C-alpha cells in the first residue's frame, strides 16, 4: 500500500526561508515560521492566507501549536521565545533567559509548560502562565537541536550536535538517559511517537532511526533521503497509512513505510532544501516548507 500524495496548494508570502510549519491540533490552521522575522497563519484545508503574526527582532527557527490551538511559542535569533494569542495576535509572554539563539521549542500536552532548546547548548522549561522560566537543563555540549514532551508531559527529549539524545524527567530535571549508536553524528532533531514508545531521531549521516526509548535500542532505520547539513523536521503520519515523513536536502519529501522502512513516496516540487513537514491530525495532508531560494510552503493531499 502506497498514499498517492499530489500537490494542492502553493504558499507565498514570507521573504527569507521557511523554517518550520505546524498544523493545529483542531485541524484548521497551518502555522508557519521564517527567517524573515513572522509567524504567518493559513488555512489548512485551502491554504488561505490568514494572518502575519509580527514581534521578535530576528529570524524565527521554530513555532509551536498550544493543545487548544488558541496559543502559539515561536523561537528565534533575538533569544527569545514569545507567546502568542493566535485570535489577537497578541504576543502574551516574551522568554528571556537563553544566552543564545533559541533553536526548537514545544508546549507539553497540557500545555502548561514550554520546553526550549538553544545555541547556548541548554534546554530550559518555562511556565506559560507567568511565561516564567522554571528549570534550565545543562542538557549538552553542542547546539540543541530539537525538544519534545511526552504522551503524559513527564519526559522530554532533546537531541544536540554532540551527537547525543537524552531524556529528562520534566519535574526533577534530571538526565533519565542518553542515547546514541555506533558513530557519534550530530542529531539534527527528535521526537516521541504518538503512542509515547518511541523516539524518532535524525543525524546527519543521512539517516533516521526509531528507538525504543524504554529498552534503550534502536528498532528501524530509515534511508534513502539526503541529510547531511540542516536540522530537517520528521513526522509520524497516522491518519492513512502509517508513514515517517520527512524533507531532503535533496529539495525532496521522503515518505516511508513505518514498518517495513521501504520509501513510499517522494513528493518533487520545492527549489530548496525541504526543511519541515508536517501531518494534518485527521486528513491525508501534509503541509512542506523550504529554505532561501524557494520561500514556499506546500500542501500535499492524499
Ligand atoms: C542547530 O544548529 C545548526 C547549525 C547549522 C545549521 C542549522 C540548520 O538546520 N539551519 C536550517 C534551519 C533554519 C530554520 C529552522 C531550522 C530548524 C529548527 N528546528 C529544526 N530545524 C528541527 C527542530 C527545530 C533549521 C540553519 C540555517 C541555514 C542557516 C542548525
Amino acid at each position: 500500500v502506497k498514499p498517492n500524495y499530489a500537490l494542492k496548494f502553493t504558499l507565498a508570502g514570507h521573504t527569507k526561508a521557511v523554517s518550520s510549519v505546524k498544523f493545529s491540533p483542531n485541524g484548521e490552521w497551518l502555522a508557519s515560521s521564517s527567517a524573515d522575522k513572522l509567524i504567518k497563519i493559513w488555512g489548512a484545508y485551502d491554504g488561505k492566507f490568514e494572518k502575519t503574526i509580527s514581534g521578535h527582532k530576528l529570524g524565527i527557527s521554530d513555532v509551536a501549536w498550544s493543545s487548544d490551538s488558541n496559543l502559539l511559542v515561536s523561537a528565534s535569533d533575538d533569544k527569545t521565545l514569545k507567546i502568542w494569542d493566535v485570535s489577537s495576535g497578541k504576543c502574551l509572554k516574551t522568554l528571556k533567559g537563553h544566552s543564545n539563539y533559541v533553536f526548537c521549542c514545544n508546549f507539553n500536552p497540557q500545555s502548561n509548560l514550554i520546553v526550549s532548546g538553544s545555541f547556548d547548548e541548554s534546554v530550559r522549561i518555562w511556565d506559560v502562565k507567568t511565561g516564567k522560566c522554571l528549570k534550565t537543563l545543562p542538557a549538552h555540549s553542542d547546539p540543541v537541536s530539537a525538544v519534545h514532551f511526552n504522551r503524559d508531559g513527564s519526559l522530554i527529549v532533546s537531541s544536540s550536535y554532540d551527537g547525543l539524545c537524552r531524556i529528562w524527567d520534566t519535574a526533577s530535571g534530571q538526565c533519565l538517559k542518553t542515547l546514541i549508536d555506533d558513530d557519534n553524528p550530530p542529531v539534527s532533531f527528535v521526537k516521541f511517537s504518538p503512542n509515547g514508545k518511541y523516539i524518532l531521531a535524525a543525524t546527519l549521516d543521512n539517516t533516521l532511526k526509531l528507538w525504543d526509548y524504554s529498552k534503550g535500542k534502536c528498532l528501524k532505520t530509515y534511508t534513502g533521503h539526503k541529510n547531511e547539513k540542516y536540522c530537517i523536521f520528521a513526522n509520524f503520519s497516522v491518519t492513512g497509512g502509517k508513514w515517517i515523513v520527512s524533507g531532503s536536502e535533496d529539495n525532496l519529501v521522503y515518505i516511508w513505510n513505518l514498518q517495513t522502512k521501504e520509501i513510499v513516496q517522494k513528493l518533487q516540487g520545492h527549489t530548496d532544501v525541504v526543511i519541515s513537514t508536517a501531518c494534518h491530525p485527521t486528513e491525508n495532508i501534509i503541509a512542506s516548507a523550504a529554505l532561501e531560494n524557494d520561500k514556499t510552503i506546500k500542501l500535499w493531499k492524499s
